[PDB]
């Protein structure tokens, strides 16, 4: 008997809607209740026929189970997504997470809970924002998918959207009045993620929707995140708006200029001088934001940090001294948990 449950699950996961109907036909009431609810283990993952079919985009198989055999949508399982298992996903979650828009409408039509939460509090809406299917995100939002339900670490749909670069959905969520200043467990806003990734269009959309400049738990404003992550264009766009007059905007320009000497990604020294020196000029524009220079670290030689514009002009060449300056500036100025997956 449980052997037949294996055939019924295979058919559903293979999409073979005819051969599933032959298996379910001429069965009893306790029987179709049994065969369609049998949680079968395809490894470590565990799922029901309706979940695996919705997971694999087999709309015909799902239309049959919903319409003619009264399968319950609230069924949860633990399904595999990008390697790792996801605990407590319903069929609607798996479909929204897999970008099967045709399946998603089917389930929502038949009363599937739009706001079901994974054990890590991942709504199907979040699954759709992670994928980026704007058409699924609109449908769920239109069908009362609450945009406010964050994951276990208070990471919202807007953040996973901003981080993953889905500019089209980031605008939709903002247009549906998603709070642009929600903070995550670590203290990050949607702007922090969009900045660290260098999502220039998304940083523009957040600012247009009044995204404030908030400090993170490690102490970072979004400005300092773009600088540290070497996102020069993102820095310029943030520096192009209302900001802490000179103290924070200068600290940005040095951290950014430090970043062009502290990683192989850019490792462009001409940019280091350009930004370190633009910072140095900015300080000596009044009469003055003097540098609270640190004692010479035993590692970098003596090499005290430049505090005069003339002092830094003597280093427009001698790359080695500039690379050292980039470590000193970063060390002086400085010395994302759970916001990356569908969870």
């Amino acid at each position: 008997m449980e052997g037949l449950a294996g055939y019924v699950y295979k058919a559903a996961s293979e999409g073979k809607v005819l051969t599933l109907a032959a298996l379910l036909l001429n069965r009893s009431e306790s029987d179709i209740r049994y065969l369609l609810g049998y949680v079968s283990q395809q490894g470590g993952q565990r799922s029901t026929p309706l979940i695996i079919a919705a997971r694999n985009g087999h709309a015909k198989v799902v239309r049959l189970l919903l319409e003619h055999y009264r399968v319950q949508t609230q069924q949860t399982g633990t399904v595999r997504f990008d390697g790792y298992v996801i605990d407590g996903a319903t069929a609607l979650w798996c479909a929204a997470g897999a970008g099967h828009f045709e399946v998603v409408k089917l389930l929502v039509s038949h009363g599937a809970n739009v706001n079901h939460t994974t054990v890590t509090n991942s709504t199907p809406l979040r699954a759709a924002c992670f994928d980026g299917r704007l058409d699924i995100v609109k449908y769920l939002v239109e069908n009362n998918a609450n945009i406010s339900i964050a994951n276990k670490y208070d990471n919202t749909c807007l953040m996973i959207a901003a981080y993953k670069g889905h500019t089209d959905v980031v605008r939709y969520l903002l247009e549906q009045r998603a709070d642009p200043n929600a903070k995550a467990h670590c203290g990050a806003t949607a702007l922090h993620f969009a900045a660290e990734a260098g999502h220039i269009d998304i940083v523009k959309e957040l600012i247009k929707w009044r995204a404030a400049i908030v400090v993170n738990g490690h102490g970072m404003t979004p400005l300092k995140v773009a600088a540290e992550s070497c996102k020069a264009d993102v820095v310029e766009l943030l520096l192009s708006h209302a900001d802490c007059d000179r103290r924070s905007r200068i600290e940005a320009l040095e951290l950014l200029g430090a970043s062009f000497a502290n990683d192989r990604e850019n490792y462009d020294i001409i940019k280091t001088y350009h930004y370190l020196y633009l910072a140095m000029l900015e300080r000596f524009q009044d009469g003055i934001l003097e540098k609270e220079v640190l004692p010479p670290i035993h590692a970098y030689g003596n090499r005290t940090e430049c505090r005069n514009p003339q002092e830094l002009e003597s280093i427009r060449q001698d790359r080695d001294a500039l690379h050292m300056e980039g470590l000193i500036v970063r060390e002086r100025i400085l010395g994302y948990r759970g916001a990356v997956y569908a969870d």
